[PDB]
């Protein structure tokens, strides 16, 4: 089972638990075999202590949600706040610290609104992608939305942890405007002109007057956010997406340099993104279809597939957005960039000679149509879970190639694939590491979080800063930003003691902990 | 002369400029006939106790910034921080409480870098937007800046104060990255990436890791910025300035229509603005050049500027960005968005018959260069202050003409002439009034006083907020954001007083106290 959380009665926590039903209802209060969803899918932990929750409860409305917070102040009971949870290699719904209730808030899921003329949505936290999505297809309206490779994830959770999407809108929490939060004392805010009565602008500028604090609700345990506007593209006259290919594991230096200039200037409208081989082959393929021993893959083989698959051992997916007089600048810019490196080979859609292909597969995300395919990545090995790590680095050849071998090699002496991933934002680019392991083999769970570990030490003091992490890692990636004896997360415990004084909101979020437990 | 802060002795207050006099040397500490600069120069208030600075501070460094600070803890005074404090029609340098020591930072002018590769620059608050500009010039870097209309001020505190420009990089805030803030407890913190020693990326990736909390320090009391870093827009391979032209008063309906979808897409690369008569004659001409009567100008006089300066009733200065196949496209949607709308008019530069003309000079500002010659609609009617009030409203006609309506009536039954625009950033129309003054005679004090408060009034119950504001309005300002009883700013109470328990930063900056003036 699940222990209490420390300094935490059994008496108090039933008290807490009868109140909790008293305010949503008997039927939407999880103890013992009910709370198995709220389990880490994709475990990494060999302690069967740690990330362990206690009980769920699942509130209908904002109102219900402070009631239970003013309840947990009563006593000192902590809760963990989901959208959906639906937050895999990162923790799925499982809170840092054993014992702590799980709020979940799958059942406040309705679409306040959807604008047109003014390209925006406000939302509760229970709303998916595919239900945003498949509201303003049965709706007809001519907007498009941003999604990550999984859509049945939450569009609040996911902007709230800083998620990416691969459209131009593809920088979740830069497009967020506008939030109802329930603070830690159980009162209610909203943020920018929401907080004015009567607007009609809540949606429509950031701002409002006065200190900007959304942000301070992400990638935070300084409230639970309750509704949340988001922006949506308006529907382009035009879409061209396309996959450059490259020969050489060392063209990555030439190809990040040359990416520099269309990306900063915003030539490239989406987030650019050059997959390693093996992380776009999973996605047709498996391992065991082109290898037979238990190692990574040989050279040879990798060349193989690249011939069957028509991939290079780098992918550049990218997509063109507007009309077309507009498109075809833009490529000529793009392609000009890279046609003098040998072996280089540019597609579109009916370039692609394969009808289940990674170009095909991409197009839809790249036009904001949320799909479960991405996560066939996983099967690469016979099955498991995946973890992610995705440092921020200038965008450099030098930083890209030293990030490239650094991990290569390691990921590899473990015996994982190598799969990685070169990401641009805008001025950031993000090395990403994705290792899928066996979850199910305690040895090699122990593998996968020492290489882990070592990844990330190693990262950190080349001046590469992880931006978004797994439960697990929360503390570690607190520890990365220092400067100053921790001058940072001291000015966070400062906020923190100021509004949960008594610490009842998911402690260890970010590495946040609280005077109680710190 | 100016009184002492309530609740601060006489002895108490000597110590202090004494022990901040040893941190940064007696000739860097202000008082008696020295403190003229520090008062508002466009008066309001008819009360002499009221906006008085006390004296004066100007460190030279971040620790002695800090160090200041921990002396004002000590013995309870509070300070006033301005960059260069050259934030005219807001307050300029002056201070909300009487009694405040300004915290003067014009000193701390270093650039610390300017990066062309990825585009930004990292700025101390001394450094004004000619100095960032002549220094890109100077050493030949392709990058633009965004510049106000008067460029003597900070990159810094404009920023810090939501400033806006005009051209893509026009939100100034939002393009900001990375910044050192001394707390007012006197720690130094680093947002983002700038928290992670060793870090190549402080200025490249916004969020770093956890609570995003830069914003907290924007229109606020919660810290001194010390350092702040912008992303500056690199030099575009093409740039064609325009000015489109509208005959009557209510084609502003219409017009604010068709700018909808043009500026939600991103159509329009720079915020809009449609610029009423006289706020754009007044830059060229005076009124008593076109009329003799005290009052405001009658019909028949608008029509002799009209035809003489070749300017509508409102004005839409724009700008197309890129190379010449994406302005030529940009530009065909544009046009053809207006061409059926009787009295149109457009002009390129080439096609202004005047030599001294309003597309001439909003060409500078729309390609970043900073320039004095905005000030000019200062002199319309002999020369006095201004006063703007800018809400927030939806980019609708009926919003558009339901302003004009409201704001125009009442300005010239004040005997004002009516001096507004509508602009838009990217969703956000607003209706920006402006109202040149006499400063120096006390009844058209009182008059103007008693209209921003009705038009606040007025605005504010149609759903229109204020987003910017003068010291002297700032708490009434704040009184608009009232929702559930002011919960917003109670949460600002709480956050004031966890890092400001002595209040000794700004009391009153954006209506935020702290405990002891509250
Ligand atoms: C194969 C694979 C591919 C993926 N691809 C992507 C991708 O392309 N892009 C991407 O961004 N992610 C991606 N992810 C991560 C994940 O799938 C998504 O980010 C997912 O949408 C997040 O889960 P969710 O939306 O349910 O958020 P949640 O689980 O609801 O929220 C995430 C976290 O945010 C906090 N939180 C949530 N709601 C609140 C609230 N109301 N108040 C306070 N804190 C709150 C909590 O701490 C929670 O743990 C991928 C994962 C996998 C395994
Ligand atoms: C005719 C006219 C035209 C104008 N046009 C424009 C325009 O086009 N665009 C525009 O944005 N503005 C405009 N303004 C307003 C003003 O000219 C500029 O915004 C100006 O640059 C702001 O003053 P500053 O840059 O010296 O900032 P400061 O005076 O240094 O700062 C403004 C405020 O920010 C806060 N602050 C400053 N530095 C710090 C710090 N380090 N830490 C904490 N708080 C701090 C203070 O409360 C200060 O009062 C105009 C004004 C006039 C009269």
């Amino acid at each position: 089972a699940a222990p209490l959380p420390e300094g935490v009665s059994a008496e108090a926590m039933s008290s807490a638990l009868d109140r909790f039903a008293r305010i949503v209802g008997a039927d939407w209060v999880f103890t013992e075999d009910k709370i198995t969803p709220y389990e880490d899918p994709y475990t990494i932990s060999n302690d069967e202590t740690e990330h362990r929750p206690y009980a769920a409860v699942a509130p209908a409305s904002t109102e219900e949600v402070q009631e239970i917070v003013r309840v947990a102040n009563e006593f000192g009971v902590p809760l963990w706040p989901v959208s959906r949870g639906k937050n895999f290699a990162y923790g799925g719904a499982a809170p840092v610290m054993s014992g702590t209730v799980v709020l979940d808030m799958n059942r406040m899921n309705r679409i306040l609104e959807v604008n047109e003329e003014f390209g925006y949505a406000l939302v509760e936290p229970g709303v998916s992608y595919f239900e945003l999505y498949d509201y303003i297809q049965e709706k007809g309206l001519k907007l498009w939305i941003d999604v990550p490779d999984g859509g049945w994830g939450s569009v609040v959770g996911n902007a709230l942890d800083h998620g990416i999407g691969y459209t131009p809108y593809g920088d979740h929490f830069a497009m967020q405007c506008g939030m109802e939060v329930v603070l830690p004392n159980g009162e209610v805010v909203r943020t920018g002109m929401g907080a004015m009565p009567g607007n009609n602008t809540w949606q429509l500028f950031k701002y409002g007057y006065g200190p900007y604090v959304d942000g301070i609700f992400s990638q935070s345990n300084f409230g639970v956010v309750t509704k949340m506007g988001i922006w949506l593209m308006p529907e382009p006259a035009g879409y061209r997406p396309y996959l450059i290919t490259f020969e050489n594991e060392d063209d990555i230096e030439t190809v990040t340099e040359r990416l520099r200039p269309l990306k900063v200037a915003g030539v490239i409208q989406n987030g650019a993104t050059v997959r390693s081989l093996v992380l776009d082959a999973a996605i047709t393929r498996t391992k065991s279809q082109y290898y037979d021993g238990d190692g990574p893959i040989p050279p040879s083989v990798a060349k193989t597939m690249m011939a069957d698959l028509d991939l290079g051992m780098w992918n550049f997916c990218g997509a063109l957005y507007g009309p077309p007089p507009v498109m075809d600048t833009l490529w000529t810019a793009i392609r000009d960039s890279f046609a003098d490196i040998p072996g280089v080979k540019f597609y579109f859609p009916e370039d692609r000679r394969h009808k289940v292909d990674l170009l095909l597969h991409r197009a839809e995300t790249m036009k904001g149509v949320p799909k479960l395919t991405e996560f066939n990545f996983l099967n690469w090995d016979g099955g498991g879970g995946h973890v992610g790590f995705s440092p921020v680095s200038p965008i450099t050849g030098k930083d890209a190639i030293k990030q490239y071998n650094m991990v290569s090699s390691r990921v590899r002496e473990y015996g994982f694939d190598y799969m990685g991933l070169l990401a641009i934002g805008w001025r950031d680019l993000h090395h990403v590491t994705v290792i899928v392991y066996d979850k199910t083999d305690p040895d090699e769970r122990k593998k996968l979080d020492e290489l882990f570990n070592i990844l990330v030490d190693e990262a950190a003091a080349e001046g590469y800063g992880e931006y978004r992490t797994h439960i697990r890692y929360m503390d570690r990636i607190a520890k990365t930003y220092s400067w100053n004896d921790n001058a940072l997360w001291k000015m966070h415990e400062t906020i923190k003691d100021a509004l949960d004084p008594n610490g009842i909101l998911a402690p260890g979020k970010s590495g946040i902990w609280g005077k109680n437990r710190r």
